[PDB]
């Protein structure tokens, strides 16, 4: 299977939005998809247990018909560091865990996308990040940049790390979280110069539930 | 001259607030001070030509009289990244102008504060960045952390980036931008562990105008 770990340049900016798009350009290239969050924190309560909305958004835009555990098999409900409340409730994040979830995609799947929980540094444990695990795994990257003012150094920033790490850099999606101002063409220009990796498409500021909307078109998987 | 290069996590965390807390300390230390921003985007009109703020802020809390331009040489109206207004106003943004700049201080001051413009990686030429000139100066750097949800991930790709440069990262400051939330306790924890450099001080949430607040007290001068 084709693999790729999907990071963001913060947390809210977009990440499944763009998650939810590269998977929509991965079914209309005729691969069987899977969309992986191993760790959400921020969920809600329902008879089924906790359900997280983003992990949710990926488990319907995969291609093959998935259970919310496999997609999902770490959920907390506060919204906030996974380690924090990892510790508060007693359930440790485990790599084989998350793992063997992986794998076990990977017998159905043969494109498989992996979400993480806000930027590339999340803490796990107290002695492990997600950027430890994604090293691990030796996933390639795709980073997805939120475009407004301070992502050219926070995109930056985490190309660095990646790249520091031995890791490949795959691509990047702009996804823009506002809608058009003053500088945005310059912002284009100097984000293409920068990162090393190519940019894979441009998501368009769409104000109503963007992740429900058809979004593919906009992703050139030619290019990863 | 003892000199201090301010970093921040991101653009609007706070840097100037923690830059004029620092300041007030250095001062009531006994030292000769003086605050220096050599480059500012966002400004404002006066018979003088253009003012920005932050300078301004740099400017009174310094201990000796400056005038402006000796703070702020380079100002720009336009709140956008510096290396688009430089370009589009036909004024390059020089190093040797900006090194200038610092040791003209120097002749005056025996400890100057140096604040950059947002983040890092801050481009100031297309092809220069603000990081490189303070790698070419050898300057010590403060990080400021603004507390908030996915400032771990911002605050460890800041550290790392700094080191893998060769510089030292000389301490932080924690800079309360909201009211007292949930997890306050965990994520100071978090961060002490993980950047490896001294936690300097805490500025609490303050709500009016915090950089005209007497907020030396909040940094330990000793740890620098
Ligand atoms: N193209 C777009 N147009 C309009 N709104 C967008 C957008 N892309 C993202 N958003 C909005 O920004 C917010 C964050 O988006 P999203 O849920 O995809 O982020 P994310 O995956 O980075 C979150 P986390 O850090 O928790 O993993 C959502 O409310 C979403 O609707
Ligand atoms: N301790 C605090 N309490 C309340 N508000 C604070 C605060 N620290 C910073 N702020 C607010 O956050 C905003 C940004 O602060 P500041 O001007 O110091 O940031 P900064 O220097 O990072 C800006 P730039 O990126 O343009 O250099 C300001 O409106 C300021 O009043
Ligand atoms: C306009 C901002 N407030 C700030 C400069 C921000 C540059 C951000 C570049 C980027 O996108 O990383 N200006 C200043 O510090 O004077
Ligand atoms: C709660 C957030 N929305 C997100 C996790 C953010 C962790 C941020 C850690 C940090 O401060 O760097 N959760 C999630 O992606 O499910």
């Amino acid at each position: 299977s084709k693999r790729y770990f999907v990071t963001g340049t913060d947390t809210e900016v977009g990440k499944t939005v763009a998650s939810c798009a590269l998977l929509q350009a991965a079914k209309a290239a005729g691969y069987r998809t899977a969309g992986y969050k191993p760790v959400a924190s921020g969920s809600e309560k329902t008879p089924e247990g906790l359900r997280n909305s983003d992990a949710l958004a990926l488990q319907r835009n995969s291609s093959l018909q998935l259970d919310y555990a496999t997609v999902n098999p770490y959920t907390f409900a506060e919204p906030t560091s996974p380690h924090i409340i990892s510790a508060q409730e007693g359930r440790p994040i485990e790599s084989l865990v998350m793992s063997a979830g992986l794998r076990a995609l990977e017998q159905q799947a043969d494109w498989v996308l992996v979400e993480g929980a806000g930027g590339w540094f999340t803490p796990l444990s107290d002695t492990f990040t997600f950027a430890d695990w994604v090293t691990q795994e030796q996933l390639p990257v795709i980073l997805v940049v939120g475009v407004k003012l301070g992502c050219i150094n926070h995109a930056m920033l985490t190309a660095q790390v990646i790249q520091h790490a031995g890791l490949t850099l795959a691509g990047w999606v702009a996804n823009d979280v506002t809608p058009p101002g003053k500088r945005h063409a310059e912002y284009m220009t100097t984000l293409t110069r920068m990162i090393p990796a190519p940019l894979l498409g441009e998501i368009p500021w769409l104000a109503e539930n963007p992740e429900n909307a058809a979004t593919g078109k906009y992703i050139n998987l030619a290019l990863l």
